[PDB]
C-alpha cells in the first residue's frame, strides 16, 4: 500500500516566490489606552459603557492592513509585467516598543471562598458557618509571549458540553468537560494559573477567583494545533517566557461533593470527630522581574520559520498579538469634595483607579512578485480560493459562474412590490470577532535611513545606503 | 563478548514518520470514584503526579513493501525499525498543584517556641498540606523501565517478633506500572505496609509504593537494552520542621544530655521530618517542546526496537494544577450560603508523541542466529527464519459430536494466542499501526530533521 | 534594575464606585457590607550585587 | 500613489566631519553633596 500519488503534498513558499530588491517601511505614531482594571464603566440605568475596562491582564490583538501592492507603482516599475504577475508583501522583521517604567500592579477580591490557614495551625479549626469569605488579593503568573501571522491566534480552554444520556443530571452532578478550540478576541484575560476554561459556567459561587477572571473565559494558546496547521500560516513564529512559585495555601469552605473512603484514614474523635474540607488551592506568587527577561525594545529578524510560508502575508493583512504582565502598575489618586476643612476625614475623599497601556508597531517589509500558470493558480486555489478575489489574473472570473441577470423593476416602492435594498459592503467574514484595530494605509516610506529601527537593518546587513556628498 | 550493534546492522537510505494525534486525560488527584455499593470504578484516579507508561506498537515492517523493493532479498534476510529521534509534546498552560491530607500526625512548631509544648492529647492531627518536589524526567528504550523502592522482608528467625518491633528492610526491584507515585522526597517504599498509622503523608501516596529510578542497576544492563537514554532535571529546599507525635519507641541514653526538671522533667518526641516545598519554576528549564538527536547510547543498542516494540516513560510536575468550579443546586435564593453549592476536582492532562524512525536490514550467518538466539530467542518467533519442523501423522474424528453418542468430550487447545507475557502488568497504550507516512515534508516536526542534515528541500 | 512584592494593602476612604453586583453575590451578617476594594503592592528592592 | 521625493536626505554626520589625529584629557577633581532626605 502507497496508496496513492496525489496530495499535491504543499511546498515551502520560497519555491515559487522570488525576493526582489526593495524594502520599506512605515510604523503608527503610538498607541495609549486607559481603562479600570477591574469592570467596566456604564451609566446604571444605561446599557451604554462610561468607560472601558482595561488592564494589563487583557490580551491585546493588533489587526493591520496593507494597501494593495498592486496599486502602489514604483520609482522604476519595467522589471515585471503587472499583468501576468502580481506582487505580495512580505514581512522580515518586527519590532514592539514598550515605554512605562516597569512595575507590578494586582488585583484580589472582596469574598473570596476561605477556611483558614493550612500552613500552621495550634488547634483544630472552627466549625463552618455561613459565608467566611474574606478580602484577601494576589498577584498573577508573570508572563511575557509575542505572536505573529497572517492568520488569528487559535485558543483552548476547557469547558462544559452536553452530558451523555444515560442518567438524568440532577442540580448538583459533576459537569462533565469538554477540551475546546476557539478563536482568540481582544479583552480575553491570560491564566492567571487556574488554567483555561469558563468559569461564569462553571463555577457557580462567582466568588471562587478575583475579579478580572470571574466574568470571562481565561484562553491559552496551543502550540501544538496551531503549529500543526499544514500551511502553519496562523502563526510563523513565537517567543515566550514565564515563571511562577507558591505562596499561600488554602481551603475551600462549602458542601462536601465526595468524602474519602474512611480506608484510607482512620477514625477521629472529639475534635477529630468531623472530616475538615479536603480541598486545597494554591496562592499563585509572581517573582522578581528583571530588565533582563524583557523580550522587547530588541530587534527581531526572520529567515526561516516552522511553517512554509515565509513571512508572507496574504490579502494585505498581518497579525500580531502581544500580552505583558510586568508594566501592570495601578497609579491610585485621591480627590477631595471639600477642600476646605482642615481636619483629616475619610469622607472627604474619593477614589478612583485608572492603568496605563503604551505599544508602538515598527514593521520592516520585503517585496515579492509571483508567476502564474495553472500549477500556480491550482495550487493556490486549494490554499484559500478568497485570496483569488481580491486579484485579477484575470480573475476566474468565472469559469465559476456568473449571476443570472437580478431583476431590476422600475417602481415607486409604493407599487405593490417587494422591497430592495442596493447590497454588498461586507469584505471580512471575521467582522463577527471584534478586536483592536490600526491603520497604516498612509504611511510608508521608502528610505531606511531616516527612521531609527530601520538603520539597523542596514547594519546586520553593512552595505551603505550610499550618503556620499 | 557482547558487540555493538552497529557492527552488523547495516543503515538504510529511508526514513519515515507518524505520530498519535494527541492525548487526553482526566481525572480526580486523591482517590479514584466508583459506586458506594459497587466496586466499579465511576471515574478514574488521575493527578500529575501519576506516573506515565508509554507503550507503542510498531507494524511489522517486513509485511511492509517499498516503492522500489529490489534493493534486498527479503528471504536471506529481515527488516528492522530503528528509532532516530524523538518530542513530547505538552500544551497546558503551566502551573503548579498540591495535596495534603486532613489528618496528619503532627506536634507544634519546632522552629520558634517561646515555652515548652504542652501533653499529648490523643489524636492532635491537623489539617496541613504542601507542595511536591518539582521533577522533570525522560525514559527511552524497548524493556520496560525497571523500578525500585524500599520494602519490608522476613526478618531472620531468632527472636520472635512481638507487635511493636521494628520490622527490618528490604531492597527491592520491580516493573514500573502506570498509577504509581513519584517520590515527594519521602523516598521509595511501601506505606500501605511499614505505617500503619495510615495519616503520615499526604493522601495521594498513602496507598501505594513510590517508585524511583535506579540507573546503576538499569544501566547496568549488558545489552542495555532496558534504556538506551535519559535526562532529569529535579529540586527541592526545606520549608517547615514538625515533630511526630506518638509512642517513642526507643529513648536516647541519658548521657547524651543532662536531666531536666518541671516543664523539662519529661522529653518531647525525638521525631522531625522537613516539609519539601517546590521552587520557582520556569520557562527554561522544560527539558520538553524541543527536539532530540541520538546517535550513539550507553548501551549497545543503537535505536534498536526489537519485536516492534518501544517504551516511553515521562513525569511532569510542572503542569499540576487542580482547577476548582462549583455547581448550584438552587439557583433561585439571592443570599449567599454554603449550603447551595457542592465543590469536585479535576485535572487536566495533554500528551503528544512524535517519532522518527529510521529502517534496516540484517544478514543471517550461524553467528548471526546464534548471537541472537543467545540474547532472547522468543524474536526469532515472530520473523520466519526459525525452523522448527512438525509432526502429525493421524487423527481420528468420529463425527459428529453433539450426536450424543459419546465419543470423546473436547478441545482443548486454546492457550496461545497469549504474545505478551507482561499482560499482568497494566498500563496506558496507544496503537501506532495506521498512521505511518512516507514523507518528512508535511510534518511539523521531520523538516528540522531534514534541516539538521539540510538536503535540498527537494525540487519544485 | 529590578523588582518584587513584599506586602499587599487596602486604601481606606469613599468608595468612588461599588462594582456591579451581578460580579458577586449578596452577603450578610459580617459580609453584609463590601470592605473597600483598592489595593496596591509595596515593592520591594533585591539583593544587590557588585 | 507614488511617492514623490521630496527629501533632503537627513545624512550621517560622518559623512562630512573629518577626524584628526590629536586627542586630550581633563576632568573633574570630585564632587562632594551634603543634603537631608526628606524635606528642604
Amino acid at each position: 500500500y502507497l496508496p496513492p500519488v496525489p496530495v499535491s503534498k504543499v511546498v515551502s513558499t520560497d519555491e515559487y516566490v522570488a525576493r526582489t530588491n526593495i524594502y520599506y517601511h512605515a510604523g503608527t505614531s503610538r498607541l495609549l489606552a486607559v481603562g479600570h482594571p477591574y469592570f467596566p464603566i456604564k451609566k446604571p440605568n444605561n446599557n451604554k459603557i462610561l468607560v472601558p475596562k482595561v488592564s494589563g491582564l487583557q490580551y491585546r490583538v493588533f489587526r493591520i492592513h496593507l494597501p494593495d501592492p498592486n496599486k502602489f507603482g514604483f520609482p522604476d516599475t519595467s522589471f515585471y509585467n503587472p499583468d501576468t504577475q502580481r506582487l505580495v508583501w512580505a514581512c522580515v522583521g518586527v519590532e514592539v516598543g514598550r515605554g512605562q517604567p516597569l512595575g507590578v500592579g494586582i488585583s484580589g477580591h472582596p469574598l473570596l471562598n476561605k477556611l483558614d490557614d493550612t500552613e500552621n495551625a495550634s488547634a483544630y479549626a472552627a466549625n463552618a458557618g455561613v459565608d467566611n469569605r474574606e478580602c484577601i488579593s494576589m498577584d498573577y503568573k508573570q508572563t511575557q509571549l509575542c505572536l505573529i501571522g497572517c492568520k488569528p491566534p487559535i485558543g483552548e480552554h476547557w469547558g462544559k458540553g452536553s452530558p451523555c444520556t444515560n442518567v438524568a443530571v440532577n442540580p448538583g452532578d459533576c459537569p462533565p468537560l469538554e477540551l475546546i478550540n476557539t478563536v482568540i478576541q481582544d479583552g480575553d484575560m491570560v491564566d492567571t494559573g487556574f488554567g483555561a476554561m469558563d468559569f461564569t459556567t462553571l463555577q457557580a459561587n462567582k466568588s471562587e477567583v478575583p475579579l478580572d477572571i470571574c466574568t470571562s473565559i481565561c484562553k491559552y494558546p496551543d502550540y501544538i494545533k496551531m503549529v500543526s496547521e499544514p500551511y502553519g500560516d496562523s502563526l510563523f513564529f513565537y517567543l515566550r517566557r514565564e515563571q511562577m512559585f507558591v505562596r499561600h495555601l488554602f481551603n475551600r469552605a462549602g458542601a462536601v461533593g465526595e468524602n474519602v473512603p474512611d480506608d484510607l484514614y482512620i477514625k477521629g474523635s472529639g475534635s477529630t470527630a468531623n472530616l475538615a474540607s479536603s480541598n486545597y488551592f494554591p496562592t499563585p506568587s509572581g517573582s522578581m522581574v528583571t530588565s533582563d527577561a524583557q523580550i522587547f525594545n530588541k530587534p527581531y529578524w526572520l529567515q526561516r520559520a516552522q511553517g512554509h510560508n515565509n513571512g508572507i502575508c496574504w490579502g494585505n493583512q498581518l497579525f500580531v498579538t502581544v500580552v505583558d504582565t510586568t508594566r501592570s502598575t495601578n497609579m491610585s489618586l485621591c480627590a477631595a469634595i471639600s477642600t476646605s476643612e482642615t481636619t483629616y476625614k475619610n469622607t472627604n475623599f474619593k477614589e478612583y483607579l485608572r492603568h496605563g497601556e503604551e505599544y508602538d508597531l515598527q514593521f520592516i517589509f520585503q517585496l515579492c512578485k509571483i508567476t502564474l500558470t495553472a500549477d500556480v493558480m491550482t495550487y493556490i486555489h486549494s490554499m484559500n480560493s478568497t485570496i483569488l478575489e481580491d486579484w485579477n489574473f484575470g480573475l476566474q472570473p468565472p469559469p465559476g459562474g456568473t449571476l443570472e441577470d437580478t431583476y431590476r423593476f422600475v417602481t415607486s416602492q409604493a407599487i405593490a412590490c417587494q422591497k430592495h435594498t442596493p447590497p454588498a459592503p461586507k469584505e471580512d467574514p471575521l467582522k463577527k470577532y471584534t478586536f483592536w484595530e490600526v491603520n497604516l494605509k498612509e504611511k510608508f516610506s521608502a528610505d531606511l535611513d531616516q527612521f531609527p529601527l530601520g538603520r539597523k537593518f542596514l547594519l546586520q546587513a553593512g552595505l551603505k545606503a550610499k550618503p556620499k556628498f
